[PDB]
């Protein structure tokens, strides 16, 4: 999949999610919430975006050894939500995306990209909302397409 190999604009996070519960119901129903720190982060990435270029999250669950899809950022954060929808009741906060993979991809497949503005760590050892250069994302997005 030579597709993301060309991409020119964008910029990637990486999304922790404590629960597979969690991401199942992000594929029903097309939203997501991050911390507090995360959501400002993702917020302030999304705004100055302005419809410019995509903004893609890459989902791994915690101590699970895969990532699990990718999904596209589709609208700035909604801080006036209900708690208790997510796996912490305490998070509030919500945001549209659209799953464009849905795939387990084991970390043994991503683990040789390092991330230069994170002290040249593997991708794999990412924290929540991390972000990934371009470059790199690229690298990451057709392993993704591109596993089976
Ligand atoms: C739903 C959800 N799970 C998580 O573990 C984090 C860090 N943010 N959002």
């Amino acid at each position: 999949n030579l597709y993301f190999q060309h991409m020119k604009h964008g910029r990637v996070f990486i999304i922790k999610s404590y629960s597979e519960d969690d991401i199942h119901r992000s594929i029903k129903y097309n939203i997501w919430c991050s911390t507090e720190h995360g959501n400002k982060r993702l917020d302030a990435a999304y705004r100055s975006m302005n419809g410019k270029g995509p903004v893609y999250l890459l989902f791994s669950v915690n101590g699970s050894g895969h990532f699990c899809g990718v999904a596209e950022m589709k609208s700035a954060v909604d801080y006036n939500t209900c708690a208790g929808v997510w796996s912490q009741d305490k998070w509030k906060g919500r945001f549209d995306v659209r799953w464009i993979f849905v795939k387990d991809v084991p970390n043994s497949q991503l683990r040789h990209i390092r991330l230069e503005n994170n002290e040249n760590k593997p991708v794999t050892n990412s924290r929540d909302t991390q972000e990934v250069p371009l470059e790199k994302a690229k690298q990451v997005l057709k392993i993704i397409a591109s596993y089976k």
